[PDB]
């Protein structure tokens, strides 16, 4: 039934694949590369794919339900660097692009997601970035793992730009229906935006957390379970936010975004969110070339 194609066999492309290979998230998985085959063979060593077939070229984006872009590599230069790589990938993908939902993972995700959405000339509801999906996940986790409660009842989201301007939706965070007003927690928010930085310091890279994130999202899309995820979408006309890609809780499925939940945010939160958009917008101006 399902078929996912991952663009880029880097540690991320590889991990991702390896993860949705153990979890056997899709029926078919393709490793499109940009330098690949060997990375697929090593994964195929743990052979029991009683529900998956891992293969190795862009002409295979045909009939894909999802297409993940992990390609990518003095910061703002990175963006501009990645934008170049991205632009080329977008061309090739679209050369054979047919039915499918594109998931952007390349960093700076917020920027590339938007850019790629344009480059492809695809509906805004079909191109999605991994956005703050992982951040929101960890956000709920930290909460539960600190209030003696389990993530099961923990309902919270991390919206905005997947960077430093991100903000936690406290006004819409409830434990089984209990506001965060129990009896302070400005740390939980911190550890969520510090995680990436700290990891990069020690390991000097990051790809396991993302690989998982990808798996998650791919699973969400393939299930069509109306699950809410703070994935990145090109927003235009919300909270006064215009042309720019940003994360917001939205119900997605194998065929695009269904709707980007229009939560009622407090004035401070609407401010924060708006501000956040401005950061991404700054970089976008630099790009768009």
């Amino acid at each position: 039934r399902s078929k996912v194609a991952i663009i880029g066999a880097g540690f991320v492309g590889a991990s991702a694949a390896f993860t949705m290979a153990l979890r056997q998230t899709a029926n078919e998985l393709v490793l499109i590369d940009v330098f690949a085959i060997g990375e697929a063979m090593d994964i195929n060593h743990g052979l029991p794919f009683m529900g998956q077939m891992s293969l190795y070229d862009y002409s295979d984006v045909k009939d894909c339900d999802v297409i993940v872009v992990t390609a990518g590599a003095t910061r703002l230069d990175l963006a501009k660097k990645n934008v170049m790589i991205a632009k080329e990938v977008t061309q090739n993908i679209m050369k054979y692009y047919n039915h499918g939902v594109i998931l952007v993972v390349s960093n700076p995700v917020d920027i590339i997601t938007y850019m790629i959405q344009k480059w492809s000339g695809l509906p805004v509801g079909k191109v999605i970035g991994s956005g703050t999906v992982l951040d929101s996940i960890r956000f709920r986790y930290l909460l539960s793992e600190k209030l003696g409660v389990d993530v099961k009842n923990v309902h919270g989201y991390i919206i905005g730009e997947h960077g430093d301007s991100q903000l936690p939706l406290w006004s819409c965070t409830h434990i089984a229906g209990k506001n965060i007003n129990e009896y302070d927690k400005k740390k939980i928010a911190e550890d969520v935006k510090t995680a990436g930085a700290t990891i990069i310091k020690n390991k000097g890279a990051t790809y396991y957390g993302i690989a998982v994130s990808i798996n998650t999202i791919v699973e969400t899309l393939l299930k069509n379970q109306n699950t809410i995820r703070t994935v990145g979408t090109v927003i235009n006309g919300m909270y006064g936010i215009e042309d720019v890609a940003i994360s917001l809780p939205s119900i997605v499925n194998s065929e695009g975004v269904q709707e980007v939940l229009q939560f009622n945010l407090t004035p401070e939160e609407e401010e924060a969110l708006r501000f956040s958009a401005e950061q991404v917008k700054k970089v976008l101006n630099e790009v768009k070339n």
